[PDB]
Formats: C-alpha cells, structure tokens, sequence
C-alpha cells in the first residue's frame, strides 16, 4: 500500500492540474488557487472526479490538504470547499472517502481529528462533514500487522486519543452532533472500542478508565433513557462482556466495582451498604455477570477467554464470593461424582486383573457388562461437552485435557469391549492401557480440596513444552548413535537391531547403562569410544537442558497457584451447574432484587463483606 | 620508558646549559632567561639541539613550559619563542617534536590541548605551530597496556577532551585552520577517532554523540561539498563500518537512525515519512547497509565483528526489518537444503546398516556412489565458505562450530570411500563416525523456526568451557585412583590394566558402579577403603561443579536468546545470499531510489512500519 502522506513520493496515477493543486493545497497558500473553478467549469470537471485524486487510493485534495497542517490551521482549505460548492458538484468534498482496500473508508474529519486541530474540525463540521463515515480499511481493523484499530467512526478516534474538546464539540455541535450509540462495522461502540484498545498497563488503564466515565457521565446527559452500556456488538459482547473476553483486567475491574456517589449514582454497579471500622458491607450489581444468565461473565472467562490473566479475573469481587456460594452448594455433587468414578474404576481394576487365559464367571460378567456401561455413559457425557463447547473447542481443552483424557479412556474402553465381543485378543492391551487413563485420570478430583488442588498447580509448568523440544535434540542423538552401533557390531573378531540398540543407549539415562570392553566384537575400541562419546555428550545435554530449565523456573515471581485452582473450581462449578446429560438441571438465580435509586432502578444485587484492617487504618 | 613529567625525576642524558634552562621554565619565572639568547648566539646553538633536550625522548624546553602550566598560563613561553626565533633556528620551536618509540610526534601543541589551556594553545598556533602533526608513539596507538589513543592529530585530542572552544579555534583560526579531513596513521579522521574512544555507557556515548554530531554539522559549514562520514579509513572503513566492527552499539544506533529537522536534514540517514496515532513510518537510509555493496555493515557484523553483543546490532532497525524481508525471500531455498541433506543422510543410513561381511549389490553400489559424490559436493562447499572467510577465520568458527563439523563430515566421508576402495577394514569405523557427525550435523537446521532455533540457544551455554576445566581435576582423579587399584589388586590371597579400572571407576558417575568386598584378593581392605575415597571425592567434586555452574548461570539476566536466533538467521541468510559454490547469485538491491532533498540528495531508502503505543502515550 502507498503511503497515507509522503513528502518524498509522489502521489499514484494508478490549465490546473492535480500536481499544481496537490502542490498549493501543500503549501497552503491559498491565492495560487485562482483560475481552479474556472478551470473545472470550463471543463465541467469536480474536484471529487478521479482525475484529481491519487489513483491507487481515491485520496483527494482535501484530505491532503488537512495532511499538511501547519500549526493547526491550513488556509487552503476553506476557499477549496468554496471552490468546490461552486462547482456545482454532487458529491461534497467533505464527504469524499478513500477507496482502496488498506484505507477504506478514510475522510479528512479523521486526519482532521488525528492531527489534534480543534479549529479544522469545526471548519470541517460547519460545511457539512458527516460525522458518522467510518474507516473501515486493513489498516484501521484490528490484527497484529501495522494497523491501527480505534473503532471505526470520529466520534470513537476523539475518545481513544485523548481529545476532550473534540469529543465535547462533535457531541452537541448544532450543525450535525454525533450519537453515542453509533456503531462501527463489527457493531462495537465508542466504550466497546475504548475497551478495544485497553492495556493493562497503568496509563493506558488510566486513559481509558477517564474516557470511560466520562462518557457514560455524558451520556447522562445527551441520552438519559439510552442505556450505552447495555449495548451488544455483533458478537453479542456488552462492553463488560468484552472486556472479560479480551482479557482486560484493569477496566474490568473498573466496570465490574463502579460506584458514584450523589449525581451519576446509578452509573453504579457497587453501593455501599454499612461500614463498621474495618467492615465494609456492598452491594454488587450481578447483571451479565451472574451465570443464571446465558452468555454470562463468568460462562465467557471460563470458556471462551483466551488470555493468560483469566485466573486473575475471578478472584476479584464480587466474582469471587459468587463462586464460593456456589462451590459450597455444589461440593457434595462433586464429590458424589469422584465416589462415583471411585466404585467404577475399582471394579475395571477387579475385572482386568481376574480375566481368564488366552458364580465367578456370572460375576466377571456382570463386570464386564458393568464396565461397558460406565464407559458408554462417560462417553455421552464427553461428547455432550465437546458438542456444548463447540465453537470455542480450542479454547477448550488448553486447561482441561482432562476432558480429552477422560473421552479416549471411554473410548477406549468401548473399544476394548466391543474387540472382547470379536473374540480378538487385541482387547486385552486395549483394556489394559483404558484400565491406566482411569487411574490416571482419578487425579483430576485432587482441585477439590485446597492442599492437594493448589499443589497440582504447582507441579505442572512450562516444563512440558521444553520436554517436547530437548526429545527432538535426544532423539537425533539416539538414533544416530544406535544405528552407528548396530552398523560397527555386525563385525565379530550386543546391538542386533535398531531397537536392541536403542534401549541399550536409553538405559544410560536412567542408571542402567552397560559400558564394557566388547572382546568379542572386531572394532570394540571403536564401540567403546561411540559408548563413550555418546555419554558424554548425552550427560552434556541433560545438565544443559536443566541449567536453562533452572534459569526460566525460578525468577521469584509471586506464586499464583491459588487463582489457577480457584479458576479451577470455577470451570468445574459451571460444568456442574448445567447438570446431566440425562438430567439438565433448572438454573437458580442468586442474589436479591433490590430498588438502588431511579433510573424504579431494581437490580439483583449480591451482598460482600469486607475486611480492610490496613485500609480503614490508613483512613484515620 | 621515561614518564613524561616528573618533579622527583630528573631527565635523562642518553653559561646557560640544560638544568638551568629547565628549571627556569618549570618555575616559570621569564626574566631568568636572560642571557640565553647571547649564549646560544656565541656558541652557535639552537634550543632544538640535542644538548638542550631530554636524550632519551628529544622533549624541549617549550614542551617542559607547557607541561608546567600554572592556572593555564606560563609566562616562559613567548620569551623562549622570541629566543628561538632570534637565534636564526631553522626548525622553529614549536614543531619541535619526540624522538622515542613511546611518544613519538609529540608536541607542545598537544601538551596545550590536553592540558586545557586555550590561552596557551592561541599563543602556539599564533607563532606558526602545526596543527597536523601526529603523535604516533607506542604511547599513543590502541592496545591494552599503558596507552591513550584519541587519534594522532590536535583536533582529534581537542574532539575526545570534550574542548568546544579549542575545536572551534582550531577549525578556523586566521593562521592555520586545521582540516576535518585530516587522518591519522591508521587513516582515520576524527569520526573515526570518536567512534574509536566510544564506549557503551551512557556517559561516554552521551559525549561521543554531542562531539560527532556538532563536528558533523560544523563540517556542513565548513566543508559543505565533503562527505566527511564516506572517508574510509586504512582498513576501507567508513565511521559506521567502524561502529559495526569494533561493537560500539551506541554510535552505531545513533548514526545508523539520525535525523534532523529543518537545517542539516542532509546530514540525517532517517526521514519520518508520515503518522497516525501509534503508527509512525520512517525511511531509512541504505547506503554502506545494504548487503548488495560488498563490505557492508551486515557483512561486517556477521563475519568481521569479535564483539559479545552482535545479536544486539542485528535487532536494530532498518537491520532487523531488512533481515527479515531477506529471510522470507530466502526461507524455501534454507528448506530446499534441508530438504537435500535429509535425502543424503537417508541414504547414508540406509547404505551404512546394509554393509556386507568383512539387484542389491547394484542398488548398495549405487548407493556408495552417491555418498561419495554428497561427500564431495559438501566438501567443495565447506573447502569455498572457508577459502571466502579467509583472513576472519578465526571470528568464522567462534560461532558456526557446524561449518567446522560438515566440513570434517565430508572429510570423514571421502575417506572413507577412498579406504574401501583400498580394500583395507577401517573403512567402516570411518563410515560409521562419518555416519555419526551427519546425522549429529541435521542439528544445523533447527534455526529455521522460531520454537526450535531458539531453544537451540538456550539449552546452550557456558558449561562448555567449564566441563573442560572440571575435566581437567577429574581426569586426574581417574587416572591416580586407577593406577592405584592397578598396583594394589595385582597380589591375591578384577583391575588387571589401566584401561578396565579406568572404566570400572568411570562405571561410579553414571550409576553402574560395582562396590564389593573383593575376597579373593590379598589387600582387599584397602582396595576397598580405596574406592569409598574415590567415590567419596568424586561426589564432593561434582557438587561442587553442579553448584559452581548453577552460581554463574542463574542469575535473573534476562533472556537474548532471541536476538542470537536472529543473528544465526542472518549468517544464514548472508551466506545463502551468495548462491553455491557452482552456481552464484546476482545480487538483488533492496529499497529504492528516492530524492530526500538537495545535497539533487538520492538515496536508497527502506520504509520500515512501527507502531508503539506507550511512546505515543507519553505524547499525548
Ligand atoms: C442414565 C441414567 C442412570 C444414571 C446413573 C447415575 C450416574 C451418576 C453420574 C455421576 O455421579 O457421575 C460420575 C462420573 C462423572 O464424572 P464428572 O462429570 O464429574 O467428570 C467428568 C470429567 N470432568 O461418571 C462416572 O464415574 C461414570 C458412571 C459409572 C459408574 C457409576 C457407579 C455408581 C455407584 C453408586
Ligand atoms: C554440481 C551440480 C549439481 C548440483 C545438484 C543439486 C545440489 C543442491 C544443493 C543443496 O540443496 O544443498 C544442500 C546441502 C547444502 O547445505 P547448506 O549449504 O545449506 O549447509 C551447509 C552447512 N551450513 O548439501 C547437501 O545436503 C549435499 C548435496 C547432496 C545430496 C543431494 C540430494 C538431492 C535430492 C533432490
């Protein structure tokens, strides 16, 4: 793509004119424009035509005029638009959007707007600009190349740059004010984009949090019955549902515990009830965020965020308490299934350790049967959840391989039963290895209890995507070194094939390996020395491998475990919240509904109790 | 050497003599010259004679006022000039320079410079000093003893003293301006010299880029019509070259993206081309950059730098963006020789396990044929990248150990085809240990992705030039503890030679150590008392050896394990540039032509995209 302004390239073509105009309206003297109408009425031409744009993008001499601001103002660009009106053209310059596919959509209100000139926006708005085009481009969409996402409309590029006269003129200017529910192409709004290009970093978090609130306190005023956020985008997402989704902590949390007093009280979602000393009684607006609802707050950090900071999101409140009323409801039907699975795999256990050669016969096969049936139901169960986590099945199993572990342990054992009906004996290794993703997948009950839940967080780490890329070094290592000592030893004066070899070389890794003279082998210097070599260099690897393991583990970062088990418990109580896939339970909604002011303003509100000791002393 | 100044010292000798003459201008006191000039007139003698001078060094009496300042003025300078001028001396005073091999070409001049005395400096350039004499004494050249190089020339001393005002009155005094072209005896001008004096704390940087970028904007009034930043040095390099070559990061990064606004805009090498919001786009000069031009910057960063931070020059921009455009074009042709030498290892696998006994025989003969022409073409290539990296050999292998290990593959590979054409038996352990480093040599290729290349850089580290020096202890271990058992167990009532008991006390590190009660043999109390000391210190030694390695390598420095990938991606990407050894490529210049104002000032210019929010955060 070319470039938006280059004072080195000349514009594209893909008496005046268009280099002379393009040239003057640089310059921004605005007497070297005389003879311009004349010109176009002689020639019935427009300045709006192609023959006065740049070719490759539809960029016309109004847009290059307000691209080259000198301090603010350009003189060239009233006396154009007056060109331009008594020209009798159609279309308005000012109205004039760029046509290629990386600015599409581009008009000169949002250079206007970009360059920070108070003064050229309302010449633009005075003269008819239409405050509602938007930019729609690949440069103005939101992906990880040069790009620059703001929403879409002038009204939402005022408000992600920090512009607050601009906002303050473009919203109740008389000539054409913007709307605050205008929407961009993927339906988002002015605090939707606000969220859009939220950081977690302080002053980001600042800017946006001060944009925020002051534009809902706006809207206060210009749309009071409007609710701005309560506004889905294309994607169904309110502004607090996005942030959840994108990961966007800090005006997550804003949003989540707003509260204002006096005026713009019900902009709130946290109103204070009672304080005591270091007790502090709340009450929490649990709209979008209660998972009663479909597509909740809660449902979207679960399941369909993919930011790595969603454990931190549910420990803030009131996120936080909600889940633990619901674990302490929902404690003893987990449990219930752990016991459950407990009895099932003690009896695959009794039924693959009695089976037969290659009333107890009744008995193995009421276990028989008993062990099809447990795994047919766990395999419904599994792909009921995989059909339910359809479009975010990736999202899905990034922490809850569990879920995979436990649909190939059904599978397994289906097949293994199905194979034992066949009368192969093919069964018995696939019951066996189904018999060990059973035990092992006993391990996914340790989350519900704090000691043992918090320490399987602990163990697991970035452990496992290193082990993948030290095995492709080890394994090159090993096969090389096997086939050289399957080739020196076919030679007499041990290693008869590539998997004899093989585990010879492996049994080193683990204490085992045998390193003697081979008397008996024509080039036994020659293996002894490969034996030696491959020692060496094996022993290199491995205390390599566990330096630069040391060096990225331990770096005294503030351990997280407990927000990892909390989130945790929290994808299991939402698994467990929907029931059955015999048996859908009925959602119970929590919370209280309670008048808070007027907009009645009834909300269902939830009730956290606080204690702040360093808080309420730092108070006094 | 004599020091230069000494007041307990008195000078060397390898009525108005020496002593009286020295000691009049150390006290500075002029009306005890008086009687000198009459002396000098009966006697015929000048005070540049070797009888008025230091006889080791030929150091003056001027040069002895001067090193004698008092508040920056001596009062026996202009009397002792108006001496030498009075005698008839042929070779005036101020000239005057050292004779040694320490501080040869020393002048008073310099003594003036250095010792920050712009009066006295006025006062010896106002009397016909030269100020384009170079000292170019042992004393004055770079190395790592006792030395000062700022150059050789009084400019260049004024420049790396940080003296504005002798810089300005040497520039253009009325009675000899010195000239910003003038080069030393290594050809370097003053850029040279202050990239030569840059190091990379901020002070000094702070200092060598205020005193290059006013010598350079001094030098566009000066000498607007030189290029003083193209004048290359003996070596053929420009100042940048010279920033790239000896590691001076900080100079390199300023000259490499300077840019100027309004006057001295020629002198910059970036020019910002447009912006909107965070996204900013610059164009960047290419000139000496590019690695179409033969020496280039790439060029010499890859293959002619020793410095330890190369991989930080590579990530700066235009390089890092330049060097990945060169990546994706020449990403298929690295895959293509993967590719290749996977086919040739197969094969090589596959002929080395089908070897007979000390259609297939056809197709096995086939086979050594190939191998044998692989072998060749790897070794021609090998046998060219060496004869190419001919005179930076040394800087070659420190960092591309694998050109080293494909050349000897190939080595190894020829002759061993050659030996099995001599019919001789150690063909086969040459074939296998070739077979060995080939496939230890696909190792190369894990460079070309980002998830392998890097860890390929973590896993490696110091532990290789410290496994050496524990070697070193432990080998000495084995070797006293084997000849003993050796000596010991030869009387009975298991070690039988020195390489059994070497191997069966090397059995103890890798967990297959026998530790027994040996019955049979007469000392078995001692042998066995023996080996619990061996095994005793050898543990002690490795505990050492693990903890010493894990105090220097964890250390919370944080990871350039990414930036070294990318200097590997750039050695790659230079050689693959130059095509094969039987087929080479036409260069392919990158940017393109632009004129970025008047010197007509054409460029090649690379347009590189960056988008950074915090920095356009700060601004707003
Ligand atoms: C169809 C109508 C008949 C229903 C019969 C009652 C079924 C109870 C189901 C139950 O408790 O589930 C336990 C477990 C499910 O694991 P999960 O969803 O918690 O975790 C899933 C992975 N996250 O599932 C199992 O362990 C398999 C059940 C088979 C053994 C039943 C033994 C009963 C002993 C009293
Ligand atoms: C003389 C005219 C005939 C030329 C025939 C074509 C040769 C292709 C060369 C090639 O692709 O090089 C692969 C490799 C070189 O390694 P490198 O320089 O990337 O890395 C060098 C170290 N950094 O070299 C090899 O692997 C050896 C080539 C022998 C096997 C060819 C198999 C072909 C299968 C289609």
């Amino acid at each position: 793509p070319p470039p938006m302004e280059s004072p080195f390239q000349r514009e594209d073509r893909n008496r005046f004119d268009r280099d002379r105009l393009f040239s003057v309206v640089s310059r921004g003297v605005p007497e070297e424009l005389t003879g311009l109408l004349e010109y176009l009425r002689w020639n019935s031409k427009y300045l709006t035509d192609s023959a006065y744009t740049e070719g490759s993008t539809g960029k016309t001499c109004l847009m290059k005029a307000v691209l080259n601001l000198q301090d603010g103002v350009n003189a060239c660009i009233m006396p154009l638009l007056q060109i331009d009106k008594d020209s009798g053209n159609p279309k308005l310059l000012v109205n004039a959007q760029c046509t290629d596919e990386f600015y599409q959509g581009h008009s000169a209100l949002h250079i206007a707007i970009e360059k920070r000139s108070l003064q050229c926006v309302k010449l633009l708005v005075e003269n008819g600009a239409d405050v509602h085009l938007r930019a729609c481009g690949r440069f103005f969409q939101k992906h990880q190349g040069t790009c620059f996402y703001f929403g879409e409309l002038p009204l939402s590029l005022a408000a992600c740059t920090k512009q607050w006269d601009v906002v303050t003129y473009l919203l109740e200017n008389p000539h054409q004010p913007a709307s605050l529910e205008a929407t961009d192409s993927l339906g988002n709004t002015v605090l939707h984009a606000l969220v859009m290009i939220a950081d977690n970093s302080p002053e980001n978090s600042a800017l946006v949090i001060h944009m925020y609130d002051g534009l809902l306190q706006m809207g206060a005023r210009l749309c009071p019955t409007v609710q701005l956020e309560e506004i889905s985008n294309h994607q169904g997402l309110t502004p607090l549902k996005l942030a959840a989704k994108e990961g966007k902590i800090e005006i997550f949390r804003h949003i989540l515990q707003r509260e204002f007093s006096g005026p713009y009280q019900p902009l709130s979602r946290k109103f204070t009830e009672w304080c005591y000393g270091p007790v502090r009684v709340s009450l929490y607006d649990l709209s979008s965020v209660d998972s009663w609802e479909k597509n909740s707050v809660l449902e979207i950090i679960a399941f369909h965020c993919k930011s790595p900071n969603r454990h931190r999101m549910v420990v803030l409140e009131p996120l936080n308490k909600l889940l633990q009323e619901k674990w302490d409801r929902l404690v003893s039907r987990f449990f219930f299934n752990f016991a459950c699975y407990l009895v099932y795999m003690f009896i695959f256990t009794v039924v693959a350790y009695h089976q037969p050669s290659l009333f107890g016969e009744s008995m193995l096969l009421l276990g028989h049967i008993l062990i099809l049936l447990g795994g047919i139901y766990l395999l419904l169960g599994q792909l009921w959840y995989f059909w339910r986590r359809r479009l975010f099945i990736w999202i899905s199993f990034m922490d809850s391989y569990f879920e995979i572990l436990f649909l190939l342990q059904a599978l397994l054992t289906v097949l293994s039963q199905v194979l034992r009906f066949m009368e192969t004996e093919w069964y018995l290794p696939l019951l066996v290895l189904s018999l060990v993703l059973g035990w092992l997948n006993l391990l996914y009950y340790t989350r519900g209890f704090q000691h043992t839940g918090i320490y399987s967080v602990m163990i697991q780490k970035v452990i496992l995507r290193d082990l993948l890329r030290f095995l492709l070094v080890y394994l090159v290592f090993l096969f090389g070194f096997a086939v050289a000592l399957v080739s020196l030893s076919r030679e007499a004066r041990p290693y008869r094939s590539i998997l004899d070899a093989s585990l010879e070389l492996f049994k080193f890794t683990i204490g085992m390996g045998e390193l003697a003279f081979q008397e008996q082998l024509r080039f036994r210097g020659v293996v002894l020395l490969l034996l030696l070599a491959y020692v060496l260099l094996t022993y290199v690897l491995l205390l390599n491998m566990l330096i630069a393991l040391m060096s990225e583990t331990v770096n005294h970062v503030a351990d997280n475990s407990w927000s990892i088990w909390k989130l945790q418990k929290a994808i299991s109580v939402l698994e467990m919240e929907n029931g059955y896939w015999w048996c859908r339970r009925k959602k119970h909604r929590e919370g209280r509904l309670l008048k808070v002011g007027t907009r009645p303003d009834e909300r269902w509100c939830f009730r956290v109790e606080e204690v702040n000791w360093a808080a309420w002393e730092k108070t006094l």
